[PDB]
């Protein structure tokens, strides 16, 4: 089906929504709740009357869900948004996708969209440096890859499992491409700490039980006294994507799933929620960066690639999992089943 970037406002879209019972489900990506409350909060006092239902567990397990609930014809969620962006296509052409064009559709990155729709880029997220800046002096703040194997950073690093994630995984793999093994082996000398969520490294950094980790997202804005800091590398390679959206064919709730993308896509949304960079080229980068699209030490663009090829995935994490062992330890979501339909209690 072909169709046309949204005109409509966002009132216009949400007066329509409003008849579909005031309610929006949504499958997202991502370590714990809380990392969607910020979203969820903003959009329901943008749209009184409506709840996003938002519902977060691990993308690697809402992926999987979302492939027996279309088997078993118990599709629950409205939308569906994750860093599994291989599964969009998949999805696409299996037929399950709602083709429709947001609000400022025109103005998102071409590859930060489907060209018929099928898909889009909600925002950006980077995995770089974050550092604890009550522990660290600024000129000391560790900012290449080599740069962790300092003898002063030894047992003083926490790091989200690379074979838990495949975000995580890609920065090891961009790394090893341009320093071999040989960084892998040096970084487990250093004692390193691995936890599953990768919401849990930035977190023991921020009470200041480590320094540093190198596979985190974090605020390009910081609130005022953060004590820690998103830190981009000078030279050396670093991870970002465009967490990718989709609304399905037998959605519910058609309208208010359509309200929620064309609000993510919002300008105000882009650089006041949404606390990285953003898929449209019309926003401004926060002042001091770049369009994500401008950084030669990353490409969103070969994320994605790497993702495709699941058998190159596999193949790097299991040499990943010898040398940093098993991801240890409970699911950081908790366990939501194959039928969530709301938050875990
Ligand atoms: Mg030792």
């Amino acid at each position: 089906a072909t169709v046309a970037p949204d005109t409509r406002s966002l009132d216009e879209i949400y007066q329509s929504a409003l008849k579909e019972g005031g309610t929006v489900t949504v499958y997202a990506g991502g370590d714990v709740q809380s990392q969607q409350a910020g979203f969820k909060q903003a959009f329901e006092n943008r749209f009184p009357g409506i709840k996003l239902n938002v519902i977060v567990d691990y993308s690697k397990y809402h992926d999987a869900r979302i492939d027996n609930q279309l088997a078993t014809d118990t599709l629950i969620p409205d939308v569906v948004q994750l860093q599994t962006v291989q599964d969009f296509p998949r999805w696409k052409k299996q037929g399950v996708l709602l083709n429709y064009k947001p609000v400022g559709w025109d103005k998102v990155y071409p590859e930060f969209r489907d060209a018929d729709g099928a898909w889009i880029g909600a925002y950006v997220i980077a995995f770089s440096n974050l550092v604890n800046t009550q522990l660290l002096n600024e000129k000391s703040w560790p900012r290449e890859a080599n740069d962790y194997l300092r003898p002063d950073l030894k047992g003083n690093l926490i790091l989200a499992y690379p074979n838990d994630d495949d975000a995580v995984l890609f920065w090891y793999k961009q790394i090893v491409d341009k320093y071999g093994w040989e960084f892998v082996e040096k970084l487990q000398e250093q004692d390193p700490v691995y936890v599953r969520g990768t919401n849990v490294p930035g977190a023991q950094i921020t009470t200041g039980k480590y320094s540093a980790t190198f596979t985190s997202s974090g605020a390009l804005v910081p609130a005022a006294g953060s004590v820690t800091r998103f830190v981009l590398p000078k030279t050396d390679p670093f991870v970002s994507w465009a967490q990718r959206a989709a609304i399905f064919k037998q959605a519910k709730h058609p309208e208010s799933a359509k309200l929620y993308l064309s609000w993510l896509l919002d300008p105000q949304t882009q650089t006041q929620v949404s606390r990285m960079w953003s898929v449209r080229t019309d926003v401004a980068p926060p002042a001091g960066y770049k369009h994500i699209w401008e950084y030669s030490n990353t490409r969103p663009q070969a994320f994605a690639d790497f993702m495709s090829d699941r058998g190159a995935v596999e193949r790097f994490r299991a040499q990943m999992s010898l040398y940093v062992g098993e991801a240890k330890g409970d699911p950081t979501p908790g366990w939501l089943g194959l039928h969530p339909e709301v938050p875990l209690a």
